[PDB]
């Protein structure tokens, strides 16, 4: 079985900036978030591989996690923050999708979602 490549978190082509807000996401947004308790199964790519989840690649095409948008962000990659907002949704929608309700990782993407939300609805409005 094979995992598929994981998203990019650089590229040569893409335009690169750091913003308040950006620099608001790193440090208490993705700060917040990568403590937590249940932070760890977000913390790098589903490994289809290793947890043997064959379907996983097949119904998950648009995969991300926070290990990915950690990388972005101290990488720079994103221009403004709603991209990086939308990196954290897709995170949590694909576990939502694949998942079903009452299981363990669902409970703790609703967990995480919910801390994500409280914090960006502080997110400072752009310098
Ligand atoms: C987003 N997400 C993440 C993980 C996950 C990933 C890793 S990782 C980064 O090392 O690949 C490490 C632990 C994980 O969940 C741990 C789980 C307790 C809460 C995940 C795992 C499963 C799964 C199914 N079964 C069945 C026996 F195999 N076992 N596990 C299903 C969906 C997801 C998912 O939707």
């Amino acid at each position: 079985s094979m995992n598929p490549p994981p998203p990019e978190t650089s590229n040569p082509n893409k335009p690169k900036r750091q913003t308040n807000q950006l620099q608001y996401l790193l440090r208490v947004v993705l700060k917040t978030l990568w403590k937590h308790q249940f932070a760890w199964p977000f913390q790098q790519p589903v490994d289809a591989v290793k947890l043997n989840l064959p379907d996983y690649y097949k119904i998950i095409k648009t995969p991300m996690d926070m290990g990915t948008i950690k990388k972005r962000l101290e990488n720079n990659y994103y221009w403004n923050a709603q991209e990086c907002i939308q990196d954290f949704n897709t995170m949590f929608t694909n576990c939502y999708i694949y998942n079903k309700p009452g299981d363990d990782i669902v409970l703790m993407a609703e967990a995480l979602e919910k801390l994500f939300l409280q914090k960006i609805n502080e997110l400072p409005t752009e310098e």
